């Protein structure tokens, strides 16, 4: 991989791996997720931030803080076979004190179509109080000479899925998996849960019918709390309908949200 | 990837990706056993085998028969670094009518030392009965002409560990990890539980202080039946041990039907 010619940017190749296909025989969406992850990963790496996930400054490691995901956005239209060459480009944009935006386009290497998008949103949060705060003048300051200046959005589509609010499921949900519990290889180098486990989590929920007869073509995900490494979740499903489903994922014990999502799918 | 000059082994660089690394900012041995899968697969693609896994041949197709895996076993010496650029060299040897073997050493590509090494033992099976069988003399001469001649190995060491026989733990265990089960990505193109996935299940019972002051050197796993996408299993550890070895076993949590059994050895870090 390697930032492009302005530096704005960065651009990776994978080549989709036999334990990576489900069973169409294309690449699982949390196969794409963790592409996104490690292409994200490799960009901080080049322009100087922190390689853990967090993206952080020097500045922001003296006040313990740290970039945590608020919502991952997943739109994807052709999922590349085994063996197939993907292209991922990303780049991040800050939006004011709210937070921080990383976006992806996906393109078969072959074709030069675009197969894919993604954005996600972050927060600033202090990693031992877990408390978010707005970003300070001086870390968007740090981060706007590695940014576009002019917008760039993965979706630009006015009214787009990507900033849709997503409602709260009630209960009883129609379809559930029950007692879900990470194990080490769910966990990433600092023993905290992957991001792409959670996609998982709320996929564990639907129906096997309706992933034998469609295709997911779009996730919306919020992350609102962390499932810690000792912790037991419920995954929750209910059909809002095209297929489309509202998602719940909550602590096994006393019910406290940790997620919530929709997904959209397309009979094959 | 490719063939070697010789065309009876398969070479592959690989990158290790930021997800793929633990708690040591290395690879994790259950990213190790997925790339021995993905070197094998390539092999197989390479020279006009299936690529699901199971090797088979047109013969074998027709007869409803696939190789499965008996036995793994996997020593590392030095886990490389996310970042760092691994090459696997990949290649098979028939054994009589027995079964087969496939065989990996692992290597630093910017040093060429050897890092690792891992021997594989497979079985026929009719894929419907799951009845195993032993290999024709019409299937072993198909795949003379892939594999070296002379004998190969990765473990050639007299009385080597990845020969040893595996005792059944006796109960009570002095560790335990419950209820474990597989969820759509433990799940292979086919929707059988990936191989890889039972590795694992058996590290799951090992202490959390194990795993934070040492490193896993030695895994031997022996395969005995397959875990259901419903199934539901428990992994069951004993210390048998500066090294520390254990005994795993793991079984279905409700009948108590043994699915695997294994050994690892540990050294501290
Ligand atoms: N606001 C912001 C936060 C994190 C970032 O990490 C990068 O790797 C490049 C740009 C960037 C910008
Ligand atoms: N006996 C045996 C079985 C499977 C094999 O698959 C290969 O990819 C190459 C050689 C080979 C040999």
């Amino acid at each position: 991989g390697s930032l492009t010619e302005d530096g704005l940017s960065y651009k990776e190749k994978f080549v989709v791996r036999s334990y990576e296909v489900g069973s169409n025989k294309t690449a699982t969406v949390e196969t794409i997720a963790n592409l996104l992850q490690e292409v994200g990963c490799n960009h901080a790496q080049s322009v100087g931030f922190s390689t853990d996930g967090f993206a952080t400054t020097t500045t922001m490691r003296k006040l313990h803080l740290i970039w945590v995901t608020a919502r991952m956005h997943i739109e994807i239209y052709k999922y590349p076979a085994w063996g197939d060459v993907v292209e991922i480009e990303t780049w991040c944009q800050s939006e004011g004190r709210i937070g921080t935006r990383r976006d992806w386009i996906l393109k078969d290497s072959v074709t030069g179509e675009v197969t894919g998008r993604a954005t996600s949103k972050w927060v600033m949060m202090n990693q031992d109080t877990r408390r978010l705060q707005k970003v300070s003048d001086d870390v968007r300051d740090e981060y706007l000479v590695f940014c576009p200046q002019e917008p760039r959005l993965a979706f630009p589509e006015e009214n787009n899925r990507s900033l849709k609010k997503i409602p709260k499921l009630e209960d009883p949900a129609q379809y559930s998996m029950i007692g879900l519990k990470p194990r080490r290889a769910d966990l990433d180098m600092n023993q905290h849960v992957n991001n792409v486990t959670y996609i998982g989590w709320v996929l564990e929920s639907i129906p096997q019918e309706i992933v034998d007869t469609h295709e997911l073509q779009v996730i919306t995900l919020d992350y609102r709390r962390e499932c810690q490494q000792d912790d037991v979740v419920d995954s929750l499903t209910t059909t809002t309908s095209d297929s489309q489903f509202l998602h719940l994922l909550r602590l096994s014990g006393d019910g406290q949200e940790i997620n919530r999502g929709t997904t959209l799918w397309r009979k094959k």
